């Protein structure tokens, strides 16, 4: 008697399948809702809410990444309210620090969405070649270039880490780490741009240190990944999508996550979950809430992770406690470190994010890509750190 439409990128068969029992069980639970999907590519699935939203057509609860929230708040078309709610109808205490974090408004009053998923970024490493070379799981700056200086030897073509050095998103991401570890942030809390810091002039000699020590020329995703999946390097910089290669090809259990941690603790992540489109009316606006609380449940929350793409994580605390995801046979081959990388959620810090605040301004600094390019030219270019700073500083600037 009250439909919604509900806009998802899970287009495959088995998703499919496991979108419409979620929504059938819903339906049982609240027979006066029904949802209309709109199941879209993710390829395809921001530019189509781009004309949804010029039309005034927009459907009431969207499945969008963390960072096209930022942009569709921007444009006001995101009830915060309503997603508040959901959040503190679950429970603010439910998810992982970091997850409510990244979906905080501009203001760190409110939400711009409610996380259902999330991947984090940090060193992996072989387990067994940092033992058998006598290293604990390395954690500070010094400890981390220790290792990689070890494990180098040109001649034989042999790296101590695989860190990004090409121009990409990536290599902010990984510089972003260290950076945030020595509380060195691209903003401020009042949206200053704050590039040519001492705190990131330190860490972006550190990186180009670092650099000394992973493989020549430009490192991007394809780089990495090879490099770590047949023993090139001993650490790895990576998302949690090189897992399901792990599983597939390598050892779940030799397998260890080492975060940088020089002043803090810097765990680069992102976050994706639903959105409520502003503007609903009152009963549809009360049927999406509850939608949105419904696959917001720990049991639910499971079965989204479990099904979607491999490497995507939890970000409520209840769902390494059910049985199903506890179970789950490639969640067991990994041991111990599951919950190791859900509880990584605790110590997220990116670019941008400053005091419970995210800051859309720094949507555009990387989409200039600014930041990927200093990183760059100071690796690969073997160019001037104090140069390509204030050359980044007065870029980000003039955006």
């Amino acid at each position: 008697e009250v439909t919604i439409e509900f806009m998802h990128s899970s287009v495959e068969k088995e998703r499919l399948d496991v979108i419409n029992k979620l929504i059938a069980d819903f339906e049982k639970e609240n027979p006066t809702i029904k949802i209309k999907q709109i199941p879209v590519e993710e390829d395809a699935f921001n530019t189509k809410v781009v004309t949804l939203a010029r039309s005034g057509k927009l459907p009431a609860v969207m499945e969008v990444s963390q960072d096209f929230a930022k942009v569709m708040d921007k444009d006001e078309l995101i009830d915060q309210d309503a997603v508040k709610e959901v959040i503190d109808s679950v429970g603010e205490d439910k998810y992982y620090e970091g997850a409510t974090n990244l979906v905080r408004s501009e203001d760190g009053k409110s939400y711009i969405a409610a996380p259902l998923s999330g991947w984090v970024q940090g060193i992996w490493y072989n387990k067994k070649a940092l033992a058998d070379a006598g290293f604990e799981e390395p954690k500070n700056w010094a400890d981390i270039e220790k290792v990689a200086k070890k494990f180098t030897n040109k001649a034989d073509k042999k790296y101590g880490i695989a860190i990004p050095t090409a121009e990409s998103t990536m290599s902010e991401q990984a510089f972003s780490q260290f950076a945030l570890s020595n509380k060195a942030n691209v903003l401020d809390a009042k949206g200053n741009v704050t590039i040519d810091t001492p705190e990131m002039k330190e860490a972006l000699q550190y990186y180009k240190d670092l650099s000394a020590y992973t493989m020549p020329g430009s490192n991007d995703v394809t780089e990495i990944k090879d490099a770590f999946m047949n023993g090139t390097v001993p650490m790895a910089m990576y998302s949690t999508y090189i897992l399901p290669s792990v599983y597939e090809e390598g050892d779940p259990k030799n397998i260890g996550f080492a975060i940088p941690e020089e002043k803090e603790k810097a765990v680069y992540g992102t976050v994706s979950g639903l959105t409520i489109s502003a503007g609903l009316d009152d009963e549809q606006k009360k049927a999406t809430k509850k939608f949105v609380e419904y696959l917001s449940q720990p049991e639910n929350m499971a079965t989204w992770v479990l099904m979607s793409p491999g490497g995507a994580q939890p970000v409520n605390k209840e769902v390494v406690e059910q049985k199903a995801y506890k179970e789950n046979e490639v969640i067991k081959s990994f041991g111990d470190l599951p919950n190791e990388i859900a509880a990584s959620f605790n110590d997220i810090q990116v670019f941008g994010l400053v005091d419970g605040k995210n800051l859309t301004k720094m949507g555009d600094i990387t989409s200039s890509g600014i930041i990927a390019q200093m990183v760059n030219n100071v690796t690969v270019g073997g160019g001037d750190v104090s140069a390509d700073l204030k050359a980044a500083q007065k870029k980000a600037e003039e955006g």
